[PDB]
């Protein structure tokens, strides 16, 4: 970080054509949002951030008197110091990493996992040219392995050759007493694979289900793998690799996919109908948004910035970008027309998720044998997350521990 005291601020990184800058101004004026980033308060708490410390972090960010790229956007304090998003979140990470040295075992481990998450959030949404975020992502990764090393649970980092690079994946096991059923898990384009420790700790592990995390192409450890129309590519290779991994029962493999991670799992559940025993997706952009250019052009700048990054765009034309993403729809690709899959897929999203409509999940569910879509209604978002996850583990319990 010392080399990055004056690093270029996140919201200013992505270059847009002047006609596209004019569209961004329209969007910003119409939505009037107080933050550049889409704030995921409830998601981050669900993942393990303490609500009180998160508010303290967000308050120091929003209260700052330091100069912002755009004063409308509270999280755009420029440079690595008080008020900066990366700076303030990394501070919380370092505080966990401090408490970790004065704990041992089952607390030290958990403190480091907490730290990892804070560092990941510090880098969110992980724009590729973001110097502060790159460093945050390094800390996120080193903290995860240090937590893993301290845990009573077993976490192995695998490197699986594929196309002259290696796919980096994390295998979480309760033990190695016998080969265990396993779920391959991927989150969306602005998460890191290390952001799902509680999925394993609080849910999968209680059933001795191993968790194997993977980054989608262009994301995290898979940054060097271009996001193409065959975006399930890396998961298929990781699936084919499970035969050589004796710690897992390759006859009992499932898939969990959040956001765009969900598209890849569905894709895979049509491609490998014998090897995949169960699939569950939450909040996946199956078709609707991808196929709506007019909706893509009206998205907050943070989403367009993430898209430009993952697609390796140097300079962005929004109209062109919006037209290009249609190819990512699983309907446009032909997976949702006639062919059924033997894989039972449970497909959920929260009520009124504009990224994942019930209609999207209904499509998927129909083309799955013993499949099922759900529109999760709840009073709070946390309750929706928790219901969804309870339904997920039951599905995996029923189909994987069969
Ligand atoms: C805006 C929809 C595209 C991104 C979905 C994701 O976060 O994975």
């Amino acid at each position: 970080f010392v080399k990055h005291k004056q690093a270029k601020e996140t919201s200013a990184l992505t270059q847009y054509m002047p006609t596209s800058q004019s569209l961004l101004d329209e969007i910003k004026e119409k939505n009037g949002f107080s933050w550049y980033r889409n704030l995921r308060r409830l998601q981050w708490v669900w993942q393990g951030v303490d609500p009180i410390e998160q508010e303290q972090v967000l308050a120091r960010i929003a209260s700052s008197k330091h100069s912002r790229t755009d004063e409308q956007w509270l999280d755009t304090v420029m440079g690595y110091h008080s008020g900066n998003w990366a700076y303030e979140w990394t501070r919380l990470g370092m505080e966990h990493q401090k408490r970790a040295g004065e704990m041992t075992n089952e607390a030290a481990s958990e403190a480091l996992f907490s730290a990892s998450l804070c560092y990941s959030i510090a880098g969110y949404p992980h724009l590729k040219s973001d110097n502060l975020a790159i460093q945050a992502q390094v800390l996120a990764n080193s903290a995860y392995l240090e937590a893993a090393k301290k845990s009573k649970y077993i976490i192995k980092q695998l490197e699986i050759p594929f196309e002259k690079g290696k796919i980096t994946a994390h295998l979480h096991l309760t033990n190695t007493d016998k080969p265990h059923p396993v779920v391959i898990v991927s989150a969306g384009l602005d998460s890191l694979q290390t952001d799902m420790w509680r999925l394993f700790r609080d849910h999968l592990a209680k059933h001795d289900i191993a968790m194997l995390t993977v980054d989608m192409p262009s994301v995290g450890y898979s940054s060097k793998y271009p996001l193409t129309e065959d975006y399930s590519r890396l998961h298929q290779a990781v699936l084919n690799e499970l035969f050589s991994i004796p710690y897992v029962d390759h006859h009992r493999v499932g898939l969990i996919g959040f956001r765009f991670g969900g598209n890849a799992m569905v894709r895979l559940s049509f491609l490998e109908q014998e090897k995949i025993k169960a699939c569950v997706i939450l909040g996946a952009p199956i078709h609707d948004i991808f196929a709506s250019p007019q909706k893509l052009q009206q998205m907050p700048k943070m989403y367009l910035d993430v898209l430009a990054s993952r697609l390796g765009k140097s300079v962005v034309d929004i109209y062109s970008l919006s037209g290009q993403m249609a190819a990512w729809s699983l309907k446009v690709q032909g997976f949702l027309s006639s062919r059924k899959t033997k894989v039972p897929i449970l497909a959920m999203s929260l009520e009124g998720d504009p990224v994942s409509p019930y209609s999207d999940n209904q499509m998927v569910a129909f083309f799955s044998t013993y499949g099922k879509a759900k529109k999760i209604s709840s009073k709070t978002i946390t309750q929706g997350y928790e219901q969804s996850l309870d339904l997920a583990i039951k599905w995996l319990e029923d189909e994987l521990l069969r």
